């Protein structure tokens, strides 16, 4: 009855995979060095993860089945191809979405996916970002957070927002290990991944989006968050009491909007990793039932558990059928 | 009748004043040198604030009075002594002190104190402590996020939570801007202070703390958080989700307790600076009703609109009795 479709669901393709491991060799200094080791290197400390990854068809339809989940929006997993210098990161984007477009292709109504980008080069991405939309027809975009180490208020990304802007397609900012410019806080207790760091890299990113004015420059954007928005629903009240101060001595500019009126207006969140019904009714409260999508973070998150936090949700079944995937549909443009 | 005790009320005295004058007119690189100049500086672009900070018995009690609120609990306003260097902050600690309980001793039935110290100085801030809990007999303590830029999972300063711990006093974690691991992020658009990178800052400075295990060598500590737990409570079924994948892989330390069970056990939240209902409810329903503290948050907050968002809270009376100052006077020992 409950039609589940799940938006945070990661995969992997093997040219992306070969470029991991032999990235996973490199100096780079990069906080997501640390995943990049444990699942892509040469001694992993979690050898299971890329097999996972790269399955589609078999393990994860199969569970798809058990739980009765109807869909997969398939998404380029983290750090996709931003890791990489411009010109190898700009080929393996082509490639990887070709590849998720077939991938698409060949199970229709079970999965949908997103195409991802290599913002190195703002130009190049603009161009992909426009292939993705109107000769691939994927459902939407996805990127890690920073790229670079520079956030996406940087005017040097306008080529990508403007391409994605006109393109009618949302953006999934996904996490990544927080930026150098962040990243000496992470280091310890396993900080780096999603247990912390994630949650204060995207947010942080998604903050300098909004005031910086860049939803005044392009309004029609529409940004995807998951992880319960990354706890952004919970800070709006401060986040506008405070804007006066920021515009009147911190040097802020002027904005349109409050700055919770722009996340209710240009953002939606996703439930993944946050199986909280307190956390989902707060978010349903304070965005409105129609900003609220269900997701897995498959495989990083089992699915049975995700499937039946929202199955048991306390909350109107019209209201769970929009959580659950009629927002999604709407959002990703799936039939 | 509602008894209201407002727990993050900030003041200031004279030398701590004339200290921060000077010192903002160093070449410290800390963050909180933009609001050091804003208030502090010679060419204050927040120039009544000083004003605002040290007077007690003028403004502030007249504006208590008139909006129907019992008690401020004072704590030497962010930076605190933090800033100096660690003979200058034991000195200046002492003295601020000596002026908190001669404030609360003047007023008693209007104010209570909290009392400061200088990590900066582990052992003589231990000393510090203890003169606080049983010569000047303040309610607590509170201190400013980091020191020195480090966070409190660290080792140098166990011999102050020792102190706190065998004190009884609750410590307030208040923030302070971002130290120089992440302060790289925050400054742009005002973010350094109250609208992002407050919450931030003292969010990750007890993170840390949890996951590096201090409540297991501390189980008696009572911290306190401002800004609704800076967000914590939202966070915690990922905080406990994903710490089995932190200590498996990420090198965290076995814990006795998950992640938001140190949260409930060890820490209470007041609501300064997030005035909303949803926000409130949320708190109470994650963390219960004993761990949640109303605030104004002044003088960076006004009086009025914090007072009317308890008044008007939808939560039954004695939970709200609980919240606008029975918890207050359990935690930090007012009659
Ligand atoms: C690399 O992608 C992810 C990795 C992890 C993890 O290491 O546990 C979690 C999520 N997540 O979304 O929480 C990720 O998507
Ligand atoms: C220096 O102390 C504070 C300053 C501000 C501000 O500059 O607006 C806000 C708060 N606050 O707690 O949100 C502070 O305590
Ligand atoms: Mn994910
Ligand atoms: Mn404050």
């Amino acid at each position: 009855s409950l039609r589940l479709i799940a938006t945070e669901e990661a995969v992997t393709f093997q040219p992306v995979v070969d470029a991991l491991r032999a990235h996973s060799r490199t100096d780079d200094a990069s906080l997501d060095m640390i995943l990049v080791r444990d699942v892509y290197g040469d001694e992993p400390a979690r050898p299971a993860m890329i097999g996972r990854l790269s399955d589609v068809t078999g393990e994860r339809l199969a569970e798809m089945d058990s739980n009765g989940v109807d869909m997969h929006l398939l998404s380029l997993t983290a750090p996709g191809v931003q890791m990489f210098d411009a010109e190898t990161g700009t080929r393996l984007a082509r490639i990887a979405n070709d590849l998720m477009a077939q991938t698409v292709a060949a199970n229709p109504t079970r999965f949908a996916g997103l195409g991802t980008f290599a913002p190195q080069d703002p130009a190049s991405a603009a161009r992909e970002i426009e292939r993705v939309a109107t000769q691939l027809r994927l459902n939407g975009l996805v990127i890690n957070s920073h790229t670079n180490d520079l956030y996406y208020d940087d005017p040097f990304f306008h080529p990508v927002f403007e391409a994605i802007e006109a393109s009618g397609l949302a953006l999934y900012i996904h996490p990544r290990a927080p930026s150098k410019q962040i990243d000496r806080a992470f280091r310890d207790y396993g900080m780096n991944s999603a247990i912390w760091g994630y949650g204060i890299e995207t947010s942080t990113n998604a903050v300098r989006m909004i005031l910086s004015g860049l939803f005044d420059r392009f309004p029609r954007l529409k940004i995807v968050l998951g992880h319960m928005g990354e706890a952004i629903p919970f800070w709006l009240w401060r986040l506008d009491y405070m804007h006066g101060n920021a515009t009147t001595f911190g040097g802020a500019p002027k904005l349109k909007l409050k700055p919770s009126e722009y996340f209710r207006r240009n953002f939606a969140i996703t439930t993944s990793g946050v199986e909280s019904h307190a956390a989902l009714r707060y978010s349903i409260e304070v965005l409105g039932p129609e900003n609220v999508m269900w997701a897995i973070d498959y495989p990083y998150q089992p699915m049975a558990p995700a499937v039946q936090f929202i199955r048991t949700a306390p909350i109107p079944e019209d209201v769970k059928a929009m959580v659950a995937g009629g927002n999604a549909a709407r959002i990703f443009r799936i039939t």
